[PDB]
């Protein structure tokens, strides 16, 4: 009866069209999510969106229940960050989130641009063409992810492998990423017991004392939070990388435009955060816990809903020529970054990754293009999330 979501495979960086339809006419519309029984709330619209993942009497603790939609599929982890609800989720971000204020990802500028700088280095050492994923997109954010958390940069491979199955979408079954869940969480845990004894200087090393030092958190949830900052500390930013060059070289303008003025890069990136569909659809569930008034529709208690960020992002009441890209935009309030409790942790550490990614080729390499065709570029299927598998770029 009611329409399937996601409302195609996903191609590129491209949005549904139906997405602009629904904003206009059906801002609330009920779905079919993947997984999960019964139906969702859709929200495509910002003033929605807010609501959802702002509002109290919404609920993400009570989408861990199997029966719930999702958009994924694995029963949600009930220790996650996601499936915390205020006050609990509090203390939990609390744990941890001092590493990651303005100011304290600030801090790290210059080892990020040392950093950036070294693996360009290698980059040029091999000669133009090469494969930017290689070169810089993936080991530039592990190497940092690896060096805050404290995670053994020799094993990437293993945790790269891990992160990819977690935020499998149609690809792999309930069964392999249930499995895959189970050995990471297993990994993470050795990795903080191996400071019982041995305590460091790094977000595991707090994990670790947090264990031993703790009443109102589990150690499920302490330990899970270390996977969650692995996973989520790579996968944005890598795949991020690869998309904002994507959309800077297709229009090479746009990488021009950079070129001229690198003091823009900050505001383009804030733009390219907002026109890019990292998340190719859906997000977490929330439930609604009482009845709570959206713009056309009262969601009733029990009832969940499902936002779509790049869709809030693309909303013509707050954006103005909000299909076009535009790093002049004066005001850009976008949600790339989520919104409310769980907006994410690390978006000041994105933000610093991205800014300093694009600020070094942009001064570097002036006359960088892309160095295969558009049409056999290898975008990832069947992940949670979008980003090129490769990207040959010439200078
Ligand atoms: C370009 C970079 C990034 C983008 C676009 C991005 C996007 C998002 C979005 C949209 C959410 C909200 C999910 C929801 O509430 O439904 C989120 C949550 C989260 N992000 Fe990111 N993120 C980025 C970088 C990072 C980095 C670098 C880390 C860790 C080092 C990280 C860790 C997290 C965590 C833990 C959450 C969930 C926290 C919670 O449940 O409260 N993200 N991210
Ligand atoms: C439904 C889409 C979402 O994926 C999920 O909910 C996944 C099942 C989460 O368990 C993933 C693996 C967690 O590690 C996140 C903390 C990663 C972090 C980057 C995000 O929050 C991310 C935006 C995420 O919410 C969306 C991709």
């Amino acid at each position: 009866a009611v329409p399937a979501y996601p409302f195609s495979l996903p191609h590129a960086l491209d949005l549904d069209p139906h997405y602009a339809e629904l904003r206009r006419d059906e801002p609330v519309s009920r779905v079919r999510l993947p997984y999960g029984e019964g139906t969702a709330w859709l929200v495509t619209r910002m003033s929605d969106a807010r609501i959802v993942l702002g509002d109290s009497r919404f609920s993400t603790a009570a989408a861990t229940d199997p029966a719930t939609p999702r958009m994924f599929p694995t029963p949600p982890e009930p220790d996650g960050v996601l499936a915390q609800d205020p006050p609990d989720h509090t203390r939990l971000r609390r744990l941890v989130g001092k590493a990651f204020t303005a100011r304290r990802v600030e801090e790290m500028r210059p080892r990020v641009r040392s950093l950036v700088d070294s693996l360009l280095d290698d980059m040029v050492a091999h000669g133009s063409p090469a494969d930017l994923v290689e070169f810089l997109a993936v080991p530039f954010p592990v190497a940092v992810i690896c060096e805050l958390l404290g995670v053994p940069l020799e094993d990437r491979d293993l945790f790269r492998t891990f992160s990819d199955a977690m935020l499998s979408s149609t690809r792999l079954t309930a069964a392999e990423i249930q499995r895959v869940q189970q050995d990471f969480m297993v990994y993470m845990d050795g990795l903080v017991a191996q400071r019982r004894d041995a305590p460091t200087e790094d977000l595991l090393g707090a994990l670790a004392l947090a264990t031993d030092n703790d009443d109102h958190l589990t150690k499920g949830e302490i330990v899970n939070m270390g996977v969650s900052l692995l996973i989520a500390g790579h996968e944005t930013s890598v795949n991020q990388i690869t998309n904002l060059v994507h959309l800077l070289l297709t229009e090479r303008k746009r990488y021009e435009s950079l070129v001229a003025d690198p003091a823009l890069v900050p505001a383009a990136v804030e733009e390219m955060l907002r026109y890019t569909p990292l998340v190719s659809a859906g997000s977490f569930v929330r439930v609604a816990t009482e009845d709570v008034e959206l713009s056309t529709v009262t969601v009733r208690a029990g009832e969940p809903c499902v936002v779509h960020f790049a869709s809030a992002n693309r909303d013509e009441e707050v954006f103005d020529h909000a299909d076009e890209l535009d790093f002049h935009r004066e005001r850009n309030p976008h949600i790339a970054f989520g919104h409310g409790a769980h907006h994410c942790i690390g978006a000041q550490l994105g933000r610093l990754e991205l800014q300093e990614a694009l600020s070094a080729l942009v001064r570097r390499f002036p006359t960088l293009d892309l160095a295969e065709p558009v049409a056999g570029l290898k975008w990832k299927q069947g992940m949670l999330i979008r980003g090129l598998e490769r990207q040959i770029v010439s200078w």
